[PDB]
């Protein structure tokens, strides 16, 4: 059922996160973690402080598909053990800044035919599947979205519950 999805979802912030290769998405799903730039750091740790769940809604560019959501059980810190992400070209360990610690809630595709009915009133009304990386999404569109993806049985939801 979705009795307890909904109630991770209640009070919940959605934020669209646009990943350039499926292997970092790999790492991330495997490892729990989860690094953006400094702009998306700030506003990811604002919200961790203003909502009872901050959800992360991953799409690799050009694949048509999201590949799952996730919900930050903290804000960015720094100095922790090193995550070794595939860092596009240009792009240093500096300049990802902090790490976020996050619980995957769904780690299974929702292709965006499945989602061409829902739109984002926060992004000018267009298709949720349409956003930079770090594009907020309103809550009931959001809420609707995540409840798209298929159940995913790797998936416990106690701990989740438990740290709320």
């Amino acid at each position: 059922g979705t009795s307890k999805l909904k109630y991770v979802l209640q009070d919940a912030r959605f934020f669209l996160i646009k990943s350039n290769n499926h292997e970092n998405v790999s790492l991330a799903k495997a490892k729990g973690v989860w690094s953006t730039l400094p702009v998306n750091e700030k506003k990811l740790n604002l919200a961790f402080r203003s909502a009872r769940s901050v959800i992360l809604i991953f799409s690799v560019r050009e694949s048509g598909k999201f590949q799952g959501f996730a919900r930050l059980s903290s804000e960015s810190h720094h100095g922790g053990s090193p995550i070794h992400w595939v860092l596009p070209a240009g792009m240093s360990a500096k300049m990802l800044g902090g790490v976020f610690k996050i619980d995957w809630i769904c780690r299974r595709e929702l292709p965006f035919t499945k989602s061409a009915h829902l739109t984002n009133p926060w992004n000018e009304h267009k298709p949720v599947k349409i956003g930079r990386d770090g594009q907020e999404i309103e809550l009931e569109c959001g809420t609707q979205l995540c409840l798209l993806f298929p159940p995913d049985e790797s998936i416990d939801l106690y701990q989740v519950i438990h740290k709320m």
